[PDB]
């Protein structure tokens, strides 16, 4: 099944987080609206935060995450948890090798903001 593609509340702040814990040098893409609107990429083998930044969820409310490592797609994972009916969070996990821990980039989408 497809993983990492959220349908956010439209024209809603979001945050959006990286971590890396993986020998491969991770690059997380956000896309909105099918177009990129963050980029984060680092290495590091302690969850270290790779980026973080707020985006906004426009008229389509549509947000996918990807990564790859040096141009090749992990596999992904991913979920949607609601907690008291109003906080969000998106989460995923990549895999960029055979060890499926799925935690090479792990990416939390949490919304709302302010
Ligand atoms: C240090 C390792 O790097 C990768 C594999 C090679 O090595 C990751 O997929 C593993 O989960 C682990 O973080
Ligand atoms: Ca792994
Ligand atoms: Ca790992």
């Amino acid at each position: 099944a497809t993983q990492g593609v959220f349908t956010l509340p439209a024209n809603t702040r979001f945050g959006v987080t990286a971590f890396a814990n993986s020998s491969g040098t991770q690059t997380v893409n956000v896309l909105v609206n099918n177009e990129t609107a963050a980029t984060f990429s680092g290495q590091s083998t302690n969850n270290a935060v790779i980026g973080t930044q707020v985006l906004n969820s426009g008229s389509s409310g549509k947000v996918q995450v990807q990564v790859s490592v040096n141009g090749r797609p992990s596999d992904l994972v991913s979920a949607q948890v609601i907690l008291t009916n109003e906080l969000n969070f998106a989460l995923v996990g990549s895999e960029d090798g055979t060890d499926n821990d799925y935690n090479d980039a792990v990416v939390v989408i949490n919304w709302p903001l302010g």
